[PDB]
């Protein structure tokens, strides 16, 4: 089991960490969602589906910088929504193919009433998402840590 980003940054068997740089809608109004869909930038696969089933969760998601201060967050994982920053590990998604499958994580971030102006700074860390991989074969319990950075400013109109 291993993962890679859209630009080819890899985290190999056994886990590790990587940086993911995301383009963000440049203007987001109070009452609207800023959507950060990581399923277009993070992909994983099972290296031995003949014998092993891999299990993959969002173990935790943490907010940083302007996302922590200026947004009210929800994370959608494989079709279900939960609070973000997260309050529990999600259910498991099965990985059972050698063909890359997206990691089905999306953040939905809506501005808090106090938000206004440059609510997310370009280049800043906005989230850390911990992907936890286990299986039905051995005791493997690995963390794939995704540090998510904004590529651009996000302005909340006032
Ligand atoms: C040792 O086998 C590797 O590949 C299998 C199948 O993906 C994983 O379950 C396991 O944790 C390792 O990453």
């Amino acid at each position: 089991f291993a993962c890679k980003t859209a630009n080819g940054t890899a985290i190999p068997i056994g886990g590790g960490s990587a940086n993911v740089y995301v383009n963000l809608a440049p203007v987001v109004n109070v009452g609207q969602n800023l959507v950060v869909d990581l399923s277009t930038q993070i992909f994983c696969h099972n290296d031995y589906p003949e014998t092993i089933t891999d299990y993959v969760t969002l173990q935790r998601g943490s907010a940083y910088g302007g996302v922590l201060s200026n947004f009210s967050g929800t994370v959608k994982y494989s079709g279900s929504s939960y609070p973000f920053p997260t309050t529990s590990e999600t259910p498991r998604v099965v990985y059972n193919s050698r063909t890359d499958k997206p990691w089905p994580v999306a953040l939905y971030l809506t501005p808090v009433s106090s938000a206004g102006g440059v609510a997310i700074k370009a280049g800043s860390l906005i989230a850390v998402l911990i992907l936890r991989q286990t299986n039905n074969y051995n005791s493997d319990d690995f963390q794939f840590v995704w540090n998510i950075y904004a590529n651009n400013d996000v302005v909340v109109p006032t």
